[PDB]
């Protein structure tokens, strides 16, 4: 297991524009092409995203490469992060993939208001973290995502994803 399989088990893979779980248009590995209520919009961002008339589908390879690049961006993201690199590198390998998966679904921003996780993660109290990051909108949102990413920080290992 690694990051890649790890969201594209949480993220799955669409080759046609649909909608997420917030009624955002996406495509492919979770990419999500824009907020906005227009679906022309939506096909505009993802032809713009392709390189090229796609009529709102793509192929396997195309989603790979938007996924790719999505994954190096989160992790630049975090890295560029303030609030963000510390936790980031305090952490074992596989919990950074955990904190990788939030930011991914989530954005830096989203992200960097857990102070409070953040912390408990900083200090290696995972327990206790768990506990804190179940308080959320996210866990209540998407509770069986949220429930595999957290026991992966609680656990630092791969079992909610076996
Ligand atoms: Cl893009
Ligand atoms: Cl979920
Ligand atoms: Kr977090």
């Amino acid at each position: 297991m690694n990051i890649f399989e790890m969201l594209r088990i949480d993220e799955g893979l669409r080759l046609k524009i649909y909608k997420d779980t917030e009624g955002y248009y996406t495509i492919g590995i979770g990419h999500l092409l824009t907020k906005s209520p227009s679906l022309n919009a939506a096909k505009s961002e993802l032809d713009k995203a392709i390189g090229r008339n796609t009529n709102g589908v793509i192929t396997k390879d195309e989603a790979e490469k938007l996924f790719n690049q999505d994954v190096d961006a989160a992790v630049r993201g975090i890295l560029r992060n303030a609030k963000l690199k510390p936790v980031y590198d305090s952490l074992d390998a596989v919990r950074r993939a955990a904190l990788i998966n939030m930011v991914f679904q989530m954005g830096e921003t989203g992200v960097a208001g857990f102070t409070n996780s953040l912390r408990m993660l900083q200090q290696k109290r995972w327990d206790e973290a768990a506990v804190n990051l179940a308080k959320s909108r996210w866990y209540n949102q998407t509770p069986n995502r949220a429930k595999r990413v957290i026991t992966t920080f609680r656990t630092g290992t791969w079992d909610a994803y076996k």
